[PDB]
């Protein structure tokens, strides 16, 4: 039971910053399989993270508003800007389909 992924180094560090914040991401198929009790290797083993718990919300707004914008998207200009990031990446239909699930990740690498 191991998950593997890849993302820009800059994005990796973000995860390290999410160790005290949170990480959003519309629930998907792969995510559905992702449960709080494993590890996710990024870029092979550049950034290792282990699911802590899964959550579900109404939308990014409620997530950034409830969970926290900066507690989800570090660097975001604003809540509105954040949603845009999720909109460009995540489709609105899919999102409206399920919603949003703040997957709490914690890199145990450092």
């Amino acid at each position: 039971m191991e998950w593997e992924m890849g993302l820009q180094e800059e994005f990796l560090e973000l995860i390290k910053l999410r160790k005290k914040k949170i990480e959003g991401r519309l629930y998907d198929e792969k995510r559905r399989q992702i449960k709080p009790g494993d590890v996710i290797s990024f870029e092979g083993g550049k950034l290792k993270v282990r699911v802590k718990a899964i959550r579900v919300y109404n939308s990014f707004r409620e997530m950034l508003e409830k969970e926290g914008l900066e507690n989800v998207l570090p660097g975001v200009k604003s809540i509105e800007e954040g949603i845009q990031v999720y909109r460009r990446f995540y489709d609105e239909e899919k999102e409206k389909k399920y919603g949003v699930v703040a997957i709490e990740i914690e890199p145990l690498e450092y």
